[PDB]
């Protein structure tokens, strides 16, 4: 399957900047967390509920398909307030067709996150994605072990 390039990535944040900095920023945290786009304009609409500690940041969220559960946008940079809807997202594809669709964001986050050696299931929880096994492998202490795991893509993503 196609997994963008980091290249694609860097030109595409480019792309975006020169455009509206209030997209480029929405691509940016699509980067750093691997969350999807809904929940990134969630997070964005009410940047106060962020909680920035130390090395990380992580807006708690819970799930709205399916039965509801706690998890976790998880950035390095601290949120500012964008007001926008996926309408203005579509907008910026179609006028660049050479700008990496947001949604593939997720795969190249994954894609790294593995390279990094994080467990799958925990990358699956990074990108707020419902378990695949009714029997978790990380039962204690999730956020911890969640936390932990994405510092490491966090400081991969810092020296670029």
């Amino acid at each position: 399957i196609y997994i963008p390039t980091l290249e694609e990535i860097k030109r595409t944040l480019q792309l975006a900047k020169d455009y509206s900095e209030n997209v480029y920023f929405i691509y940016r945290i699509a980067l750093e967390s691997g969350v999807r786009l809904s929940e990134i304009l969630k997070v964005l609409k009410e940047p106060e509920r962020d909680i920035c500690g130390n090395d990380v940041c992580y807006y708690p969220l819970s799930w709205t398909r399916g039965y509801k559960g706690v998890f976790y946008v998880f950035h390095i940079t601290p949120l500012k307030r964008v007001e926008v809807t996926k309408w203005a997202i579509a907008d910026f594809e179609r006028r660049h067709k050479d700008a990496i669709a947001i949604k593939y964001f997720r795969k190249f986050v994954a894609s790294k996150m593995a390279e990094l050696s994080v467990p799958l299931d925990i990358i699956d929880f990074i990108q707020g994605r419902k378990p695949t096994r009714v029997l978790t492998q990380h039962y204690v202490s999730l956020f911890g072990i969640a936390k932990e795991q994405y510092k490491k893509y966090a400081e991969w993503l810092k020296g670029v």
